[PDB]
């Protein structure tokens, strides 16, 4: 199960959009966060390394859902993976920034 929060940067609320309309980019530069309308963080527990990219996709699905609910047409994101031995507290995390377009 995938937890998720959306943190709006502005109190102005935009009309919701559909998840299929959200364009998706890898967050690469510090300058990439400029102009965002909010942040999104999602997380899923992981017990096997073979599931990293699937769990990142699960994280991204929840992040797109939250961003679309707040009207964003774009997300730039990175998945964070557990460092070292995987245990009962390990999770694949996602940190993203939502954009009006």
């Amino acid at each position: 199960e995938t937890k998720g929060v959306y943190l709006p940067k502005y109190s102005a609320e935009l009309p919701p959009t559909d998840p299929s309309q959200v364009r998706v980019y890898n967050l690469q530069y510090q300058s990439d966060t400029q102009g965002n309308i909010g942040q999104v963080r999602t997380s899923t527990h992981v017990s096997n390394e073979k599931d990293f990219q699937k769990l990142c996709d699960k994280n991204l699905k929840e992040a797109i859902k939250l961003a679309a609910q707040h009207g964003a047409h774009e997300i730039k994101y990175i998945c964070l993976y557990p460092e070292g031995q995987i245990n009962e507290l390990s999770s694949v995390q996602l940190r993203g920034y939502a954009f009006r377009d």
